[PDB]
């Protein structure tokens, strides 16, 4: 027992982290066979990052001005493209660390691990969500820049994201590894922002599938409510709509604990209504929204990664 | 920016972590250089595991009764000795992959990294601290026992934890590596209890200075306090006392942030007899203990590990 915010064991990741430095600009970058991958703003200078022409920017380069570092060892660079708002950089060494990958995009509310990088060296590993906003609830610094987001399945890393930039409320934002932008943001100085986010329902009532679970009951009763008027009242408290498919999605968690998706969200409702009255849930003082169904189970059951 | 319960890479760990089998029991050993460490109880039954003499069931045993899987590859016992609580298999494959080590045992109020494990593949990394009652607030399910918890300091791993049992509590009861308990827990099934525990309270400054750094201010004034008297404060709220030298260790938040010591214990004073009227601190609406220091340190300044 216990619940914790965990992140997936990080090792198939650092095997693939590298320093890509591109005059004064040093950030991370991703490799795979024989290609590194990496924010495309590493071309640019402090002047250049206000309004640039990155296809004029980048024919200007040679392969000779990129410097890939792999731990000790320099990555001769061979060939450079874009593709979207990234770099592919084809080294003449294929990774002999490559695991089995996917590219994938994820959809706001579902979980990623973020292994935090810097010039190239792994600094520390944590669990965020995709906010319904697209931006993530990060912790980066400066040199952060080219660190990825992934979950495992089994023996395979999906890559869903790679970090770019900070937003002025210091929420992040970065790309699929495709090099597409997660939101509505672009790799300039401009005065984007995040724009207003929402609660992500579905994993709060999963979380208090979790404390149940865990031996949290204070907030059950035996209200029931309908999912038309469960939704009235998630909208007047800037949740997002409970769908027919979300309730169907917590269906094995409703069955583990014999509490009924409708009723867990009478209990929520409450919740929202009245506040927690000074007591705490798997040792929060609010409602969390930053796990799954997938991440309860997967945690209040057991899998591992091979 | 930003701030996130953070863990250190795992890699280094994961290339360790095999499974010890003896009789029915599976549980996780850690392998290094030539010997796997796990803990005594592998060798115990459902009765045995009552009220058991460890030397009484250790002499019964032969090498080939211990089956030890590095992944799908079979290593051979040619060695077994009992360490106080933890067993020490001699096999006769040093581990390719033994990261510089040591083996260290921590204070209460510091922190470190958990790699849970089942059948000696990685499951998850998460962060936890070591409760003044000598229990962490971990995440286990039947099977975790040998996970372990650790730091890293450049490239070198300071194993700290070895996972053993649960309390009725559910938090967590372990030993170090040289199968010391933490705290007066035994390996044997008593009615062992956690006892009352405390808040960090060095750890709770540390934090605040943290959110001072990422921009959460309201919750700082313009009084002070003295050290004696923030600490009758502290004694009255189950929070442990705070020393000179604890002042000392927040120097350089301090200094960095400008805000004396005994003003930001003038802060958390306020914080402990009004509560926290609705607003959070970090996107938390408790008062955190479980990042020392040395934690926001790290991550509010950026240290890298190889
Ligand atoms: C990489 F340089 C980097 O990690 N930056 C970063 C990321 N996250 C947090 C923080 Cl505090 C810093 C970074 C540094 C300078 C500029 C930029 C940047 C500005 C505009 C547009 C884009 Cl795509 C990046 C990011
Ligand atoms: C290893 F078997 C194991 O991981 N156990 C465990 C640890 N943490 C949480 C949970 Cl839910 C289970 C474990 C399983 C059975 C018995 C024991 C045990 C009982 C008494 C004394 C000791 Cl040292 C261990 C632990």
């Amino acid at each position: 027992s216990g619940f914790r915010k965990m992140a997936f064991p990080s090792g198939k990741v650092e095997g693939c982290m590298v320093q890509v430095t591109c005059g004064t600009t040093t950030l991370n970058g991703l490799w795979l066979d024989d290609v590194v991958y990496c924010p495309r703003h590493v071309i640019c200078t402090s002047e250049d990052m206000l309004n640039p022409n990155y296809e004029d920017l980048l024919i200007r380069k040679s392969n000779h001005n990129f410097l890939v570092q792999a731990g000790n060892v320099q990555l001769r660079v061979i060939g450079h493209s874009m593709q979207n708002c990234v770099l592919k950089l084809k080294v003449d060494t294929a990774n002999p660390k490559t695991p089995k990958y996917k590219f994938v995009r994820i959809q706001p509310g579902q979980t990623f691990s973020v292994l935090a990088c810097y010039n190239g060296s792994p600094s520390g590993v944590y669990q965020c969500a995709m906010r319904p906003n697209f931006t993530i609830k990060g912790s980066f610094l400066n040199g952060s820049c080219g660190s990825v987001g992934f979950n495992i399945d089994y023996d395979c890393v999906s890559f869903c994201y790679m970090h770019h930039m900070e937003l002025p409320t210091g929420v992040h934002a970065g790309t699929d590894l495709e090099g597409n932008f997660y939101g509505p943001f672009v790799d300039r100085q401009t005065a984007q922002a995040a724009g207003t986010d929402t609660t992500i329902t579905v994993n709060v009532l999963a979380w208090l599938y979790a404390a149940v679970i865990n031996g949290d009951r204070w907030f059950l009763n035996r209200f029931t409510t309908t999912l038309n008027d469960f939704n009235l009242v998630a909208m007047k408290y800037n949740y997002e709509p409970l769908t027919q498919d979300h309730v169907d999605i917590l269906g094995p968690l409703s069955a583990q604990t014999g509490i009924a998706v409708l009723d867990m969200c009478a209990s929520l409702k409450e919740l929202l209504q009245n506040g927690m009255n000074g007591r705490t849930i798997l040792g929060s003082a609010l409602l969390e929204d930053e796990f799954t169904p997938f991440d309860v189970v997967r945690q209040c059951s057991g899998v591992t990664f091979q």
